[PDB]
């Protein structure tokens, strides 16, 4: 972990604006936090209205000047190449930032610095292989094509949980397509995303393709989400905040792109590989501490099997090993910040009113090397059901509710009783039933044996609140897009409808 | 026309929800007019925001249903053509109840059936030919799909000045690709969306696949935009109006597509035919009286053939023939409401007392048999700069302002500079200038030696005000549909993270 | 009742005659050639046999048509209604067509009719994806260039079809190429003219520009070497045998002409032990007798799992003995006639094959001796046991009411089995394990593989072979890809000179 | 020094994971056209080492290890490849320059093309795995999953050795099949060197074999055996069709480029000395040894004179001499034998009544006596019903016919056997594009000549070839569809009586 803190060192603190590291134009600042100690560790600018109206000008300056968005896509598929490549150069630093920021193992990171690795690269390829169409005109002697350009100048707005990983979803296609771009990771994690604007610079960009802005949402969100420069808003976060930059976008309908989070179900038939579907809820539930907005917090487990299955969970969970992301014993860190293990605790005391059991877990563990951090008990809700909040609303925690059903139908109306629908699972050795039920999920993502998994070469995101658009995959890519429709008429002749 | 008179006779007067025909749930009406004298032609229910909901309700109970939802594609492809050939086959009648509704030229009326069947057609080509893409999974033993499925329920909202022209736009793909449908056309032109659900019915689909609701905007748009039921909500109409309803969408964090117009720009150079540039001002101008969308309302002309160019637009212009759409030597019609005409008045002293010049027009005709409509004399305004309301604001009547440029770079320079980005027009026999102007030029359509053209071939819609996403084309049936990956694991093993 | 009698009453209106650049014609020698009803052997009709300078002069007829522009220059949205209208006329005399293809090939009308309902959604797919892809604009890697990529008509086609499914064949590549804009010259089977000719009266009638639409009737051996190794063809789309297929290849090399192909296959029918016993049988008899085996997605090698292999041969066999034959007019028919005096001898042939390589006639194998069925080309459906991969009747194609059955012990035998042939068609999985079927579906060498089905194709996919099965597909937007070709247009928007060279 | 690059290349065969000689030991002389020299010895393969080779790359695509490797990971392996051609870029330059005789220019813009097609469809090679398809028939699902065609044997031709290698490797890798090379028997340094770097990258075992030998012996067993599932040849047309003839004994894919007689459209519009510039870079580039080289100068009546004899003044300054000099604008032709073809061309020039304008002739100058050079020239006088105007002599020779209409430019153009590619000048853009809309040619520039990119395929109408390289539709003749049809309620027909 100091290891980690030696990286601090030559770390910058400053934002990024049109080509340069500058200070906050008041000269505030705000202190970083590993929620594993509640320690300050970093101090960075904390900008202004007047910076992120500063970064937004930038770039689009940058955008019309066609440095960057006339640029060959071969050239800047190249160059997104080359960040790529930075990324997994620096992997070991990168991972060991994310972890002292956000909590989670320091094997998880490692995983994300990966996923990182494939986007930028998945986007460097797809650069330059679909520039528009030819149209078949219905219209003698004229010539129809659909000429995709950069979508222009996009702000991008990431969350705490998976910084860099989200923030590379975004990035990778605007460089990809020669968009220009602002960035504000969120507040409380943004040691990563200044490290990643380091790298790009060495991969040299034209003067205000890319922009970083720090602060908080309150401050500068409003600026991102509502100029009239801005051609697209791109956020990862909570419903609540999504909902908001949505109403803002909408001042000069501007395109928004949003994923929102879940109430993700991982439904198990009683045909599912038992001991396969016990290791995947507890992978879905407690992956980084449940913070994940395809978490399978919501458990359906078929009536036959639930109580055994239960207990089955119940036993593992006491099992789980928590403590300091750095140690490689680790199994579970710490939650992000104050406010969050407030809301998760809070929720304790709902599920209780409303009836449900905390059958383990349920508070903050005791343990000495745990007393200082922001640490919560994975824990398991049953003798639950769909009426509750408990199961219909995204707690974001180390915390999992488990319902039964009956049959097919049954786990095809609970799993899609809710007002998200981002990603979900179904077990079951029957491929022929998995699929039947796979058909019917309102989701962006159905899992078949399996819980988690995304990647550059498919698209993700949500059905109803969990979002508008796609990330990653070609659709991705779409987003930074725009169609034009030129026509010409090679043979033009007056059509002599008024009067001469 | 008392023909077109006598087909209102046997004209539904009712909403049409859930299969039924049906009167709004208090009884209230609405009486339509003839803007070409002013005369209360018909009267219709005007629906209530209970009756909103209950279409809604019935569009989700459909698709849930799946009666339609999971019909083959190919099936719902031979119903779309079937709605084709009604149109086709009941051409006149409904060209005939467009004029009598809207006031337009029976030819323009003649020619939006002839748009309208091809519209039919080319989605009813389309609905079996892209389920979906398989994806090369970078995980080894997962198989991996992306299935695409109809987006849900849809909300259609439609302006008055192409009511059915524009409606198929939106319910073409609609039911090509399964989704159920909640369409409201504007309450002052809803005669020929009438007939279209009369005709579709006639097709025949399931119970709440398509519904239609009649009523203002202010009393039942806000369910259609913010109900929790609805998947997408696609709007065209005025910027006012859409930035509400994608606001209001908002709050379910819905899907929106939106059309809201432009000020769209008419580049003549020196070297364009000059004849074939005088026709087509007049016809970018003039065209419905200036009610359209894309109509070339901002002419930008080179400074050299400027005043030439403006003693022959003017000259043509005092020989338009004003009158009503049913006499075939008319060639331009009333505007659509007094409404509509008290804001074009309003506008010519707008022009005047910020210092521009009214050439030719700027008031109503009072002659015998115009003054009992709403007519408005066709108009040139000179002596204007891009300073000016008159220049930057949609006027949507039958005004047009000449700009001057010096150069290609001035011309592009000016023809950007507004809120707006729907299309455009570029004029000269230099065919590589005129390629380098279209590129440039933020706009979703550029026509080159033309104006107007628009077909189902191509997508169509705006950059920066003037929309959010495409109607037409491939990426106008991909608004009515959402991508679901399916990820199978196909040996599936235990990740063993957590503890034993 | 009466239906055959009506359906002969519809040859007093048919044409005998080619159609040759906006005309009917009778062959330049004025030969003909006597056409027959396989069910009695009886002499139905006469038609032109036309000679090679017939061949030549439709071929050059197509390529002058297609240099007029009047069709592939045309809006590709007015193709595709012209498209769309010859769907509906098909539809419109779907009874008649039929008929006209159960008189003419000998199976059954219920099987007539379903292929007059897949021709009907074969033009209408085509005439729907007409206007729907007009090429590509390409990212250029070279500054101040526009590139793009635009499709047009491949130029003038020759096709040639087969005698099992002639209409349903002939639609295949016709739908494709008029939907593209190509000019085309059409030859069905010598044998089996009948449905061809009547759907040339009705894109008459549909309006085509001269020279567009061609029909020759004749031998291959007189005039195909014409419609394959022309300099005026751009594309040969032949389906047939094997022989024919490779002679047309090589003759198309003396031009580079482009060729699709569709061969036939020796198509596996998979059964695992935890199939769904009765769907296996019943779908092996599908798969063996419709049409009775001529067909080329038959299903004639049946691989068994040795734990249910007497069981499921027992029952096959039952089953084998209750199919009815008899006339494809009579609606009790469940399997008519094979199509001709020489096909029959060829399948009779392979039965003398088996035995003498130590296989076993479990059942059928001959000629029925019915009364009813003795003026016609029967043959009984037929099962051959005690069979392995190295025999010949496992490995060829016999095109007949046939199959044979082998034993496999696990799913890797299974597959190393059914990929143990020179061909690649299509083939079949049953087995209530979906995730195996699957796997074994990917393993597979095939063009299509059915999980739980046997004999499905529709226009929305393609169609076509692995290995010696062929070259190209049918159907989906890939065979309409066989009727187009891609041309890069690069323009240069700053041209200097590169002063390469001394002045 | 391109000559001690040699003492480090391999002089064999690479089969199934091993360099290895042939059982022929009688090896083959490379010659290097500018002194014709011998520069290299090589392995000449056997019958048996192309059949050991096939089977090879038959149990490895079975085997799995690249075929159902990842897409993705398959991309990176490419990439590695593009990476390994730009580190050697100069090697590999120069080592073309000695095997061919192009100048080192022309090779260093080879080696940045050849970067660039393997960097493109390393790009590619994640990004299609088939299509889902909305079935017609109720309760099934239907998908097209994309495989690779399998395995592959491929023949290139002596003019751009390593780049037309890259074209059909680098889609076969990406997209997952085994691949059998055999480069022509005259020129194969660059291909052995490229094989060390795919070694070194690292590839399963029997993924990539590379034959070196003449296709008078390997060829057809290359072309007919029945493990192959696709052949794909650049070169000449009568070889071209011979391959394809004996393909079709297995009923196996072809993808074949056979050259043209590419036409070179000047409008009296055009850019004139635009129009001169490029009318030299179309002939004389690699001494008109290139299958897009624009032989068949058309020009409109106006100015024709005037261009004939500018172009004619410009060819007698062409400068001839050694590759690796930096003077030298044109190298020499490739073979005493494609020499002696294009000599014997001049003859029928001459006997069928056209006019040798300038050149035509081996040079007299002393430095240039020892090489293969052909001096650049044009015939003048010609018209569309003679064999020097029809036929691809492939040497430093054009040909010019004049036009007046431009109906007349497109039926002349059109009026050969072939399809490959062509130009139009003209400063009236609409005029050019009507033109290219009806040339029937692979490719068409419009104020250009020569452009081919990865991004883009290229390839032939009518006998210029089957098929395209290059591009997204030249991936996919590496690739087959196959449709997966699942009956998710399969129910008894009963057809059959019971
Ligand atoms: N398209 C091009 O870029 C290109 C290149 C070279 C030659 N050509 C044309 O072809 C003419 C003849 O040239 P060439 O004879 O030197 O080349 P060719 O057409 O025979 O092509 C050479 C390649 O084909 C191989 N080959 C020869 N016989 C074979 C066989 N039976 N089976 C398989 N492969 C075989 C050679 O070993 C070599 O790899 C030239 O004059 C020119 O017109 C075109
Ligand atoms: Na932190
Ligand atoms: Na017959
Ligand atoms: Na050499």
């Amino acid at each position: 972990q100091s290891n980690a803190m030696e990286l601090l060192k030559h770390l910058s603190q400053r934002q990024y604006i049109d080509g340069e590291w500058v200070e906050s134009a008041n000269k505030n600042t705000r202190d970083i936090i590993n929620p594993y100690n509640q320690e300050v560790i970093f101090t960075v600018s904390e900008g202004t209205k007047e910076d992120a109206e500063r970064a937004i000008l930038a770039a689009r300056r940058a955008f019309e000047s066609g440095e960057w968005s006339q640029e060959t896509a071969e050239t800047r598929g190249k160059k997104v190449r080359a960040i790529a490549d930075k990324i997994k150069e620096h992997r070991e630093a990168l991972a060991r930032l994310e972890t002292l920021d956000t909590g989670k193992t320091l094997e998880e990171s490692y995983a994300d610095m990966d996923d990182i690795h494939n986007v930028f690269m998945y986007f460097a390829g797809l650069a330059d292989k679909d520039g528009g169409e030819m149209i078949d005109s219905p219209i003698p002697d004229t010539e129809s094509k659909i000429v995709k350009e950069p979508v222009g100048v996009v702000t991008q707005i990431t969350p705490w949980n998976y910084p860099l990983l989200q923030a590379s979803w975004k990035i990778a296609p605007a460089l990809a397509t020669g968009c220009s771009l602002v960035m504000k990771p969120s507040e409380i994690t943004p040691l990563t995303t200044i490290r990643v604007f380091e790298l790009m610079e060495e991969v040299g960009f034209p003067k205000g393709t890319i922009n970083l802005i720090l602060g908080a949402g309150s401050e500068v969100g409003d600026v991102m989400s509502g100029h009239k420069e801005v051609d697209l808003v791109s956020f990862t976060g909570g419903i609540e905040t999504g909902k908001h930059i949505m109403k803002n976008a909408a001042n000069n309908v501007t395109n928004i792109a949003l994923e929102l989070g879940g109430k993700n179900p991982n439904i198990i038939f009683d045909d599912a590989d038992f001991e396969l579907a016990v290791d995947q809820a507890l992978n879905g539930g407690y992956f980084h501490a449940g913070q994940v907005c395809s978490a399978g917090s919501r458990i359906l487990v078929q009536n036959s099997i639930k109580d055994k299955f239960e207990q089955a969970l119940i036993d593992r969970v006491k099992k789980i090993k928590l403590g300091n992301g750095f140690d490689a014993d680790t199994e579970m860190g710490p939650v992000i910040s104050t406010e969050h293990r407030n809301k998760i605790e809070s929720y304790m005391d709902v599920a209780k009113a409303e009836g449900a059991t905390i059958a383990v877990g349920g508070k903050r563990p005791d343990r000495d090397d745990l007393k200082d951090g922001l640490f919560f008990e994975p824990t398991v809700i049953t003798n639950c059901d769909t009426s509750m909040r408990i199961v219909q609303e995204e707690v974001f925690g180390p915390v999992v509710t488990v319902e039964g059903f009956e049959t097919e139908q049954e786990a095809i109306q609970l799993a899609n009783d809710s007002i998200y629908g981002l990603a979900g699972a179904v077990f079951s050795k029957d491929i022929g039933k998995a699929q039947r039920v796979a058909n019917k999920l309102k989701l962006g993502t159905v899992w078949i044996n399996d819980f988690h998994p995304y990647f550059a070469q498919a698209p993700w995101g949500g059905y109803k609140q969990s979002g508008i658009g796609r990330e990653l995959g070609k659709e991705g890519l779409e987003e930074y897009l725009v169609s034009k429709h030129i026509l010409t008429n090679t043979n033009p002749q007056l059509v002599n409808w008024f009067s001469k």
